[PDB]
């Protein structure tokens, strides 16, 4: 049976794709290509589901044969049916104010050795892990990290001996999520999995997948655009929606995010994979995205691509800044910002600073900010005049090593707000 736990002490806040990553994980019989494995392990951790000792040295072969770091490789040994990592492993969420944890699941599938894997995961990391009696896919879910999640309607129709508030009080209680946003799938095909048709990009973005004009889906495409163009964000904002253009049913919204580089299944046209390319780099500046092309013996699919087949690890040790920044016309007279920062490696930060600067002049500059109470960080924007224009970002640092900035990629894309009071 499910081994349900009680939740997580809270507060509880589920981590996003764009949040730090400490690694990428995939298993063996791959559905990936090697290409993929090498430019994953150049920067990152990437650890691969083997079921023995044997499997593992023969993938250790094959990496050495493709040039593979193996100095990032790392092996968890288990069971596993398939190579939907994305699907089956936990999810991930920060707890009892500085701890990240592992959530489990009731896979969707008749897979019970993909179903059993996440405890081998959470005892990997060191992490506690939660049994949330549900029956989900990670594919079929994403958050933004500030308590919203999207998935497709199968997680009530799957889910259907319970209430939808039942369900959303599972969400909110093993992971944080105050608004479970579960909507009809706009994409007409079986897997009825969110990452087909949509992504989230940054708190305040997110990607959803356009069809030409005559095919059948593109009206409930193009609802499901405006749907997010006309709400708020957590930024306060409404959403940036940016569109990939599937001519053929190129799964492009089925990209990973991987700390700053974004890795997007490609398949062609090349002016086609071109422009889906150049609506992530417009959407993420600062980031660097690759275009990855399929496996020819398991290659992409519109309804199974790159995302579907890793996932991303969480860090432990995650340095974690939580910011509601000051964008747009503001009134004021007084521009505070306020940051919260904790250290799940439990070590002393220092220092955390404000990078701003004013109408455009010179480089940004360096303020420290100030600690109101522990974990809570300010700072006010001073001597600022109507219609003066600010660009910042804030950063911080900790004893462990780790450093990390608000937004993830920092100086490339600067909040920006303008002084309205005289
Ligand atoms: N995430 C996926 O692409 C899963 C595909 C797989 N064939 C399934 O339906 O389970
Ligand atoms: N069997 C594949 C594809 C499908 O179900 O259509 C998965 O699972
Ligand atoms: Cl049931
Ligand atoms: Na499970």
């Amino acid at each position: 049976a499910f081994q349900e736990t009680n939740p997580p002490a809270g507060p509880v806040r589920a981590i996003a794709e764009y949040e730090r990553s400490a690694a990428v994980l995939v298993r063996y019989p791959f559905g990936i290509p090697m290409e993929l494995i090498k430019e994953l392990a150049k920067n990152d951790k990437v650890i691969t589901i083997v079921a023995s000792e044997s499997q593992k040295n023969t993938v250790i072969t094959q990496y050495t044969q493709s040039g593979v770091n193996l100095s990032n490789c790392d092996f968890i040994i288990a069971k596993t049916d398939s190579y939907w990592t994305r699907d089956y492993t936990g999810w991930f969420a920060m707890y009892d104010t500085n701890k990240v944890g592992l959530v489990d699941f009731i896979y969707n599938r008749p897979r019970p050795n993909d179903d059993e894997f996440p405890k081998y995961e959470a005892q990997y990391l060191g992490i506690e892990m939660f049994g949330m009696k549900l029956k989900q896919t990670g594919g079929n879910y994403m958050t933004d990290g500030y308590g919203s999640a999207v998935q497709s309607h199968i997680a009530y129709t799957e889910n259907s001996s319970l209430s939808q508030a039942q369900v959303n009080q599972k969400m909110k209680d093993y992971l944080g999520i105050t608004h479970h946003d579960v909507v009809q799938d706009p994409n007409g095909e079986y897997i009825n999995h969110v990452d087909c048709w949509g992504k989230y990009l940054a708190p305040n973005k997110i990607l959803i997948r356009k069809v030409p004009d005559n095919h059948p889906q593109h009206q409930a495409l193009e609802d499901m655009a405006a749907y997010f163009a006309a709400q708020t964000c957590a930024w306060g904002t409404k959403y940036e929606v940016y569109r990939a253009l599937a001519t053929n049913e190129q799964p492009y919204t089925n990209s990973l995010i991987l700390n700053n580089r974004v890795f997007v299944p490609v398949n062609g046209p090349a002016s086609v994979d071109n422009d889906a390319l150049n609506v992530y780099k417009t959407a993420m500046p600062g980031y660097e995205i690759i275009g990855v092309k399929g496996a020819s013996g398991t290659p992409w699919l519109g309804t199974d691509a790159l995302h579907c087949r890793t996932h991303e690890v969480a860090d432990k040790g995650y340095l974690y800044i939580k910011h509601y920044p000051i964008l747009g016309e503001q009134a004021g007279p007084d521009y505070k910002i306020e940051a919260d920062v904790v250290s799940c490696a439990n070590a002393t930060i220092s220092p955390v600073q404000c990078y701003y600067r004013i109408n455009g002049s010179g480089s940004f500059k360096a303020a420290d900010m100030t600690m109101e109470s522990t974990g809570h960080y300010t700072y006010s924007f001073t001597g600022l005049n109507k219609n003066d224009k600010v660009e910042y970002y804030i950063s911080a640092a900790d004893n462990s090593g780790r450093k990390e900035t608000y937004p993830f990629i920092g100086e490339p894309d600067p909040f920006k707000f303008t002084c309205m009071n005289e």
